[PDB]
């Protein structure tokens, strides 16, 4: 019914106005809740959205146990799972030495190998501290996915942060990823998943956002901004929305894609409905037809949702 | 392969590759025939392809009669029909003065209102001699629809060639055209329609000849034209193919589009397969990155299909 409605205007616009009103069309789908809920309806949502192909370790602190898989189209594949060794401090991780495995969504970053026997085959680095711990002032390093003892031996009960497992499965893990980077969630005690209307509200605030940003709609871009809002760089919402308002001002022409966008859900103390979206983005800013500005960068937010409303509390 | 399966397309590679490979691969369903079978699929295709809101009269000579239609996503609805006086000559009209209502595909121009009252209420005056009918260098005017003598009088079975109808339902046809331009199309004792395998065949080569032209390749654009081609001005294919050798040549980069498309069944007097295509064109020609010559003009073509093939055999 609609869908043969919808490809014929499409191809009626592309024809009577052009392929860059086809892109502004297919931008006012992105933008649009119910594209999304449509889109995701079949897929496998409980771990957030994924745009490409990507790797996702699920570790629970608790039981504890780790978990991993493969993500295309938005479908999962679970690898497989094991026990976990992981840090004697429960809650989160906070403070250098605090013996705890943080709780959150993290990136596995590099793999190490020339290591003592005590870390096992290798050690996936995570990057805790994340954006979000750093913005709230946590320190401490050195979080990795590590193995058991070359040694033999088996001594410890808990790590001091790390998260272990045994070497022949980790080094499965390893010749499945094949240099690619891979997401972490650890969580506490029970996962509470991103469900698809939270995702779908996510995506479609995602696009009005650039959309609001790109053309240069002061008031509707800075609504998506909580009002607790702390930049990478620790500008607050008060600093943040007068530079705006007054980059806005300027009336810039503006092309900005994101690309290869994933949606986590952010597990936290407060079981408060929290996401963390990191995407690739191209950035143009033009002045009298003339390319000022370009920017490729990786972008990262973390968003909240709360009384059914999607807000930004930081971006880098 | 179907319309969700082309916009699910369409939407993954604006998201992976972005605007420009979306470009192409609606330029690649456009020339698909099977891309056109399946929107043409459940469509009123008989008298045509119309792709914005027509009008439509279908005139019988043989009976006579005139049927009136009104076509909306290419849905025909049937307004009304009555008998007709036609002109008192069977077959085609080829000269001034020889009594013939011509047969084919006519547009209606203009309304007369100050006319005899031979004439009645209105005429509509149809642009006889067509493309067609010039380039075969017939002659005559003043083909029009028109009504029944104010008087009442009743004193001819034929006319010298226009379509006359009753007064009340003639304006009953005029206050459902609220001025729009029309089509006739005009047959003699049996109508044979267009099939949507002929719209497909015909609608999939517009666009490719119509990329043949945009990127230079004088083979394929070749290939479309009959070699019994008549330009609107007289050239002949043999000049018609030197002149564009030339002009092929010379690499200049060309953006065309074709836009309010119509394709309409050509009834004639041999019953050879023939249609006209009516579209608005967008043409652009480039040199060395900057716009040299544009142009919005009302493109004519007649094509005929033969031997399972499509070709040009006259165009403005």
């Amino acid at each position: 019914l609609n869908a043969s409605d919808r490809l014929l205007e499409i191809m009626r616009l592309y024809q009577k106005q052009g392929l860059e009103m086809v892109g502004q069309k297919l931008d006012s789908y992105l933008a649009d809740k119910s594209f999304w809920a449509e889109e995701l309806q079949n897929k496998d949502t409980d771990f957030g959205y994924y745009q490409n192909k990507q790797f996702l370790f699920v570790a629970n602190k608790s039981k504890p146990s780790l978990e991993f898989y493969e993500i295309e189209n938005n479908m999962l594949k679970k690898i497989n799972s094991s026990k976990a060794l992981v840090g004697s401090k429960k809650g989160d991780k906070t403070l250098e030495g605090d013996l705890a495995t943080p709780i959150g969504v993290y990136r596995i970053t590099q793999k190490l190998e020339r290591l003592d026997q005590y870390y096992g085959v290798l050690a996936f680095v995570t990057n805790y501290p994340n954006l979000y711990d750093t913005l709230k002032k946590r320190t401490g390093h050195g979080i990795w996915v590590h193995g058991m003892p070359l040694n033999g031996d088996r001594n410890e009960l808990n790590t001091k942060g790390c998260i272990a497992i045994e070497n022949p499965l980790l080094s499965s893990y390893d010749k499945v990823l094949k240099g690619e980077k891979a997401f972490l969630i650890t969580y506490e005690d029970k996962f509470f998943p991103s469900t698809k209307e939270e995702l779908s509200m996510i995506l479609s605030s995602l696009f009005q956002w650039k959309e609001a940003w790109a053309r240069g709609d002061f008031e509707r871009y800075m609504r998506f901004y909580n009002p607790n809002f702390t930049r990478y760089d620790g500008m607050k919402f008060n600093a943040f929305k007068e530079y705006k308002k007054r980059v806005f001002a300027k009336n810039e022409k503006k092309n900005i894609a994101f690309s290869s966008i994933n949606v986590i859900p952010y597990p936290n103390s407060q079981n408060k409905r929290l996401f963390y979206v990191v995407f690739d983005q191209d950035y143009k800013a033009y002045q009298h037809n003339k390319l000022s500005y370009s920017s490729n960068s990786q972008k990262e937010l973390y968003i909240e949702i709360e009384n059914n409303q999607v807000s930004i509390i930081m971006e880098k």
